[PDB]
């Protein structure tokens, strides 16, 4: 019944027993002695010269005797006051080329120091405030941001952290949320959260027990001082080698609460930051003297940003909706809305589309989200969603808080930290910015662990580390291409299509030549799923047709700096030519396009990018054509018209390749024939939900596209495929004003356009395959 001899045990104990762990305080289940024996503040957290030596005084809340250490009890600046050691801090920065553990240590722990709310652009404070968090930026690993997870809360990030996965997989989609198969809410205050139906996937202190290896309780009642938590996983490092954790997480709640109080930017920060310095300078001086400073890796880490927020920048559905009794609002920098009683979700989103000018938040059925956001799939996900833009609130109805985040994983103010120090990451390097859900499978590496399946791209990240347990292989193409020839005649095609000599004469019309050389620099794409496809040749462009879906599954051209743009003639708006190496069953036809008032058809090739007159009727073939509303034809003929043309005047030239994407479950993933849910009307002519691009041009923009030597540079889009463009507020004006915003808004990664097509890109380079990985995750962000 009593915590003596037992503050901080690894060991739970069970119910109904009284706890002396990390989280008794939580569960309020510790002993009756446990805020006095455990929690002990007495004479504060550093020793004084003083007390060197002194006798052991169990009140005391750390320790200057002689037996401190064989407790690791000792105050963490010990030795710097009673044996004339120096700060960690104080001492240059000595490579660690290989761990340096005492005996005793079979790997090198890992420690795992999260901050809440630490925003990207708080590093540029400097040594003056921060002296040991900028030692280890500079002397470590560091990115100059990293990107958190949507939303960007400190439940769906922290989680995401620990398991590699997107929340719409993991399950903590907020720090609030219901889920309508338990018919119960889920809070950041209150009993529920601790119950395990909430959480998914396989957290790293999970791995790590399966596998061998013993993790320290992650979590840390509210209650216990920081001071205490650093002193605690201290003395955890100091227990016998078979009762000894090798991973470690340490938490603070800092600097998000002054962040929500006096907003990013306020002068009372300082004091916040200056305190996390002093926390870190503490951990490191406490490893020093352990001798684990040259041993342990050490990841430091924030979950988000923090934004200018305040009370006065607050929408109001009551606003927009006359019926906002009959809704429930998640509020604040993101929206979701559900029914009170189980309204209609047609009728709230068209009240809340563009009803103000100046209206600072967006709706969408979440499946419209941008795909990037990977926000959907799961049930605790309301189907209406609120994206809200970044400095505003948005409430149901009608200052002591400076401060939020939640919004849009992209924005700068959302954008976060991460340094990595120890003998594992490299030394003084800076590598570019890269999302969380990235560090577990590093973590794994780290921990010597294989990582459950997750989100991460294994091997992306290995420019971090020193030493690389995992290698990277490139998976194998599954469907092989077929090549095939100019097999059948004009007679034989009836496709209801329409046309207004000198093809007759080329005899080595569509052959490879020097197409694949020219349109497919990086190879071509492989395909690693179970389909029938063509490859297709033209003297502007290359395609890989599949007969199953009637279109391709990606066309790839290159345009240099100097390319002309040309109009469609009058006489060719209209023409759709059969394509003589594909069967007229293989084949779609124009009269299905008749037969939907709905639907139109536009182009993969843009006929604009033509190289000659006579090739520009190749653009017009069948197999070059894809289903498309005439409201998304408006985007598509702006970006192939228009973008196309500008991206490669302003990077020396472009290779684009672009396709369908067929994603109606919103699961991310490239859909099978089953899932899809519409077809052009009287056909099997599947609809996309979305259209791709991938953009890719030399990192050395003095070289051009076709001859680059070097690193490569990406961008790229998935653009939805929607019979309206409700979503651009500005779409009544000319497609100057507004397309290239909404495509901004849908930049995706490669990998992102990998999952919803089952292809594999750059499979053909001069790159390592780790390096192409890190360009397949890349998002060019416009911020
Ligand atoms: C993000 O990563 C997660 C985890 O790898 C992906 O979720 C996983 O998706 C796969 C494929 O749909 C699921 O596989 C299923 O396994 C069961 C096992 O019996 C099988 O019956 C099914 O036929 C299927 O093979 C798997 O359950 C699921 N895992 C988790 C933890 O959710 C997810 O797809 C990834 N997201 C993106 C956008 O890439
Ligand atoms: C900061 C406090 C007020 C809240 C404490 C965090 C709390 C939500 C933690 C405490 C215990 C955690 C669970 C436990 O580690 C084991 C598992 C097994 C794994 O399969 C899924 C995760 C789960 C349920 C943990 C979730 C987070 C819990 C509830
Ligand atoms: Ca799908
Ligand atoms: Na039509
Ligand atoms: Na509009
Ligand atoms: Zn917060």
């Amino acid at each position: 019944g009593s915590c003596k001899g037992r503050c901080f045990e690894l060991q739970e104990v069970g119910p109904p027993d009284c706890r002396c762990d990390n989280l008794c305080k939580s569960y309020s289940s510790c002993c009756h002695d446990f805020d006095e024996l455990c929690l002990k503040t007495a004479r504060g957290w550093e020793c004084t010269k003083d007390r060197c030596g002194e006798v052991r005084n169990e009140e005391n809340a750390c320790h200057c005797s002689e037996d401190c250490l064989s407790r690791g009890d000792c105050c963490t600046n010990y030795q710097v006051v009673c044996k004339g050691e120096s700060h960690w801090v104080d001492d240059d920065c000595e490579e660690i080329k290989v761990p340096e553990c005492p005996a005793g240590f079979v790997r090198p722990p890992l420690i795992i120091f999260s901050v809440d709310g630490f925003r990207a652009s708080y590093m540029k404070k400097g040594s003056k405030v921060m002296p040991n968090i900028e030692k280890l930026r500079s002397c470590g690993t560091h990115a100059p941001y990293m990107r958190p997870v949507y939303p960007t809360k400190t439940f769906p990030n922290l989680y995401t952290l620990a398991t590699g996965l997107y929340p719409e997989s993991h399950g903590i989609v907020g720090n609030s949320m219901y889920d309508p198969v338990f018919d119960a809410s889920f809070h950041l205050r209150g009993r529920e959260k601790f119950n395990h139906r909430w959480w998914g996937g396989q957290p790293l202190w999970i791995t790590a027990t399966k596998q061998g290896v013993r993790a320290g309780t992650f979590f840390w009642s509210v209650s216990i001082p920081h001071e205490r938590r650093i002193l605690t996983i201290l003395q955890w490092l100091s227990l016998p080698d078979n009762e000894r954790p090798s991973v470690y997480a340490f938490y603070s709640e800092q600097p998000d609460f002054s962040g929500h109080k006096y907003g990013p930017f306020g002068p009372e920060m300082t004091n916040p930051l200056r305190e996390i310095d002093k926390t870190v300078g503490q951990l490191m001086d406490g490893l020093k003297q352990l001798r684990l400073h040259r041993c342990v890796n050490v990841i430091f880490v924030g979950d988000h940003g923090m934004e200018d927020v305040t009370c006065d920048r607050t929408e109001f559905l009551s606003n927009y909706l006359t019926n906002v009794d009959d809704i429930t609002l998640v509020p604040g920098t993101l929206g979701r809305i559900r029914a009170k009683s189980i309204y209609d979700p047609k009728t709230i989103i068209a009240a809340l589309t563009c009803k103000k000018p100046d209206q600072h938040f967006k709706p969408y059925m979440k499946q419209h989200l941008p795909k990037r956001l990977h926000y959907a799939n799961n049930r605790r996900i309301e189907d209406i969603h609120l994206l809200v833009d970044r400095r505003w609130h948005v409430a149901r109805k009608p200052c002591f808080f400076q401060g939020d985040h939640g919004f849009d994983n992209k924005v700068n103010s959302m954008q976060t930290v991460f340094v990595g120090y120890g003998p594992t990451f490299k030394y003084r390097t800076k590598v570019p910015p890269f999302e969380n859900i990235e560090l577990y499978n590093v973590m794994c590496d780290l921990l010597g662990l294989k990582p459950a399946p997750n989100n991460g791209t294994h091997g992306s990240l290995n420019h971090l580390l020193r030493t690389n347990t995992f290698r990277p292989t490139m998976p194998d193409e599954v469907s092989r291409p077929n090549y095939p020839g100019i097999m059948y005649l004009q007679s034989e095609f009836d496709l209801g299509c329409t046309c207004d000599k000198l093809e007759e004469f080329n005899k080595r019309l569509h052959t490879k030549g020097s197409t694949k050389e020219r349109h497919l620099l990086y190879g071509r794409p492989a395909v690693l799923y179970r389909t029938s496809y063509d490859i297709l040749y033209h003297t502007d462009f290359e395609s890989g047709y599949s007969e199953i879906f009637l279109m391709p599954l990606w066309t790839s051209y290159t345009i240099s700096k100097q390319a002309e743009v040309s109009s469609i003639p009058e006489h060719l708006t209209n023409c759709v030519r059969p394509d003589v190496r594909v069967s007229p069953g293989f084949s779609q036809n124009c009269l299905a396009y008749k037969n939907d008032k709905q639907m139109s058809y536009g182009f993969l090739f843009p006929p604009y990018l033509s190289s000659s007159p006579e090739a520009k009727y190749d653009a017009f073939l069948v197999t070059n054509m894809v289903p498309m509303y005439p409201a998304f034809k408006r985007v598509w003929a702006y970006f192939q018209r228009v973008l196309v043309k500008k991206y490669a005047s302003e990077r020396n030239g472009v290779n684009v390749i672009s396709g369908p994407i067929f994603d109606y479950n919103y699961d991310g993933l490239r859909d099978t024939e089953d899932e899809i849910k519409q077809y052009v009307e009287g056909s099997s002519i599947p609809v996309p939900t979305h259209y791709y691009s991938i953009i890719t041009s030399c990192l050395d923009f003095t070289q051009p596209a076709d001859k680059c030597d070097g690193p490569l540079s990406v961008s790229s889009f998935i653009l939805p495929h929607r019979p309206d463009n409700d979503e651009s507020c500005a779409s009544s004006e000319d497609e100057s004003k507004w397309v290239e915003e909404l495509m901004k808004m849908h930049t995706a990664r490669v990998r992102d356009i990998e999952h919803l097509t089952g292809l594999d890109f750059y499979r053909k380079t001069s790159r390592s395959y780790s390096e192409i990985l890190t360009l397949k995750t890349y998002l060019h962000t416009y911020e």
